[PDB]
């Protein structure tokens, strides 16, 4: 579907948005299923807005799940 | 190591030295070792110049590993 390794927050979209094409674009693509979580995480590390990114990196190691960072990030607003 | 899921092949970057580059990243990232080369070679299907992204198109779908890949588009020079 949607060229994952290309999806990036856009400066006008909410993190929430950034993650649901992400994770949309991941679902849809050829990658093995176990490998799509990993992707999701790094992905969110690596391509959220710079701000986000900082935040991201505030959360415990015990946060593993694309789900337990996407709580994270909003309820911090 | 490097963020992965950034790089891209720069204007004045050969096709090798980006290669090079994103599967060093890969190598050293927390991904789990079968997600390596399905990553790879997305991020060589999408992150590659745009030329070279329409060259990689046409290689047939026989040719499933990083370094098939490599080979077809060096040797296409």
């Amino acid at each position: 579907a949607g060229p994952w390794a290309d999806i990036m927050q856009g400066p006008s979209e909410s993190f929430v948005d950034f993650a649901n094409r992400l994770i949309k674009a991941v679902e849809g693509s050829n990658l093995p299923p176990s490998a799509r979580a990993p992707v999701i995480i790094d992905c969110f590390r690596q391509k959220s807005q710079p701000d986000i990114q900082q935040l991201i990196r505030t959360a415990p190691s015990t946060l593993t799940t694309p789900g337990e960072i996407i709580k994270y990030v909003l309820d911090r607003q």
